[PDB]
RNA sequence: AAAUCCU
């Protein structure tokens, strides 16, 4: 048969993929079903047909899963910031542990090394301490919420299931008064109105709150009165930024920072030590389960007093300035200059000065200490989605260090990435994913490579 | 490809 545009046909989804999209193959195209769970007889409506695979949409249900999760608001949330919340939890952890096997097959090739399962939160909800929220003009109100995917549609929403309630609760806040002092709300299409997004960090432990106001001009209209407002209804926000974004993109931040009341940072608790988190720097999401994800790390690297660490991707310094007093050296590495900073003070303030960073690409300050004559021990990465460089895969093979820990938020670069330390002759050890997104389809990962000789 | 959604 020949199937083309708006024809039900009756399907079954055999698998899903990375993001969470169901499988199903009929008459040699891989369809991609949104909404749709393994073992599911359904009514599939085709929506594109393409070369090789095709997409379509769940016109009926004949049978659902036993692992589907038929709560409604979740369901609301699913094309969005909750992705696999229509499927149950434990289902969750076996799924996001069956990628981490079949990606280190298909890209490394690796069949024969210890993955154990996920390791899960007990309560799985509430976790995000940041939260990015767009505003935006629905039917002429002016409205916080998260876009669905593939669009920049916002679909309205106050609780947000998976974020910190009191973050909740200041974005709620936050949008009463921005229509109470009728603020303009950023139309993307017409290039108009001046508050685009709200970013909204929280301390885990703390509770110390930063409040960003992403907008396109500078000149924002009685700003002073709509801060004293939230201070009065949360006292816990120390600093209320501005960020300045003036050009038409799908990223959120621009060049100009501004403090438009308090501090510039917030203070939060890792473990045993404090952290100055700014603005701009990053924040593991989920404090509670990164906890478990360094100390996972931290075991795998059986660290002594004697060893040299390299905390390549330092950000603000929590891996680093964790383990800092437990070895000899630190060294990291941070682009940002306002996560460096961060950086630097951390140490500072608990007492740690054996804490040495630098402001550079990973791969510039590798080539650096590999030329200086630096001796590291240890090599703990944690870089954002690309993953790491060639570059710096082989400027750090050839520093001669004995263990690297790699954590992850993406399998498939660090998979690619794997596979060329194989080469350069690092066996990898151990695996151990961590769920630090619930309810969504990311997967962290902490990853022992041993050398060989 | 840049951060939970944010083509
Ligand atoms: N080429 C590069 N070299 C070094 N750092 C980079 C980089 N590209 C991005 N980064 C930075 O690396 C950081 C990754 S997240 C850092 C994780 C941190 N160690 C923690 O667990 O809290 C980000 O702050 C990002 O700005």
């Amino acid at each position: 048969m020949m199937l083309k545009k708006n024809d039900i046909v009756e399907v079954e989804i055999v698998d899903l993929t990375h993001e969470g999209a169901g499988v199903a193959k009929v008459d040699g195209l891989v369809f991609f079903v949104e909404n749709a769970l393994p073992s599911e007889k359904i009514l599939m409506r085709v929506l594109k047909v393409n070369k090789k695979i095709g997409f379509g949409k769940v016109e009926k249900y004949l049978v659902q899963s036993p692992h589907r999760n038929q709560d409604l608001d979740l369901a609301y949330l699913r094309s969005g910031i909750a992705d696999l919340g229509h499927l149950s939890y434990p289902e969750q952890l076996k799924f996001k542990t069956k990628q981490v096997k079949d990606s280190l097959y298909k890209i490394a090739g690796i069949a024969d090394v210890e993955v154990a399962e996920t390791l899960g939160m007990e309560h799985p909800v509430k976790y995000r301490n940041k939260a990015q929220v767009p505003v935006r003009r629905v039917n002429g109100v002016l409205e916080t919420g998260f876009f669905r995917k593939n669009s920049h549609n916002l679909m309205p929403l106050e609780d947000f299931f998976i974020q910190d309630p009191v973050i909740d609760q200041v974005v709620v806040a936050l949008r009463d008064l921005l229509r109470r002092f009728d603020l303009k709300p950023y139309d993307e299409k017409e290039q108009s109105g001046l508050i685009r997004n709200l970013v909204v960090r929280r301390g885990h432990y703390s509770g110390q709150i930063m409040v960003v106001l992403v907008t396109t001009r500078p000149k924002v209209f009685r700003v002073d009165q709509l801060i004293e407002q939230v201070i009065k209804q949360f006292p816990e926000i120390v600093s209320v930024m501005q960020n300045i974004n003036d050009q038409n993109t799908n990223a959120i931040f621009g060049k100009e920072w501004r403090t438009l009341y308090g501090q510039d940072y917030i203070t939060d608790q890792m473990l045993g030590n404090d952290f100055q988190i700014a603005g701009p720097a990053f924040y593991q999401v989920n404090t509670e389960m990164a906890e478990k994800l360094y100390q996972t790390a931290i075991d795998f690297a059986e660290l002594k007093k004697d060893d040299v660490i390299i905390d390549a991707y330092s950000g603000i310094g929590t891996i680093g300035l964790s383990v800092a007093k437990h070895v000899k050296e630190v060294y990291g590495v941070e682009l940002i200059p306002e996560a460096v900073e961060n950086s630097q003070k951390n140490a500072s303030l608990n007492k740690i000065t054996n804490a040495h960073y630098v402001c550079d690409t990973a791969e510039n300050a590798m080539k650096k200490w590999l030329k200086e004559g630096i001796q590291p021990t240890v090599i703990l990465v944690d870089p954002p989605r690309k993953g790491l460089t060639e570059s710096f895969i082989k400027a750090s093979a050839q520093t001669g260090a004995d263990r690297i820990a790699y954590i992850s938020c993406n399998v498939a670069t660090m998979a690619r990435d794997i596979k060329l330390y194989q080469e350069l002759g690092y066996e990898l050890k151990k695996v151990q994913p961590v769920d630090l997104f619930p309810q969504t389809h990311h997967v962290q990962t902490v990853a022992l490579l041993s050398k060989l000789d």
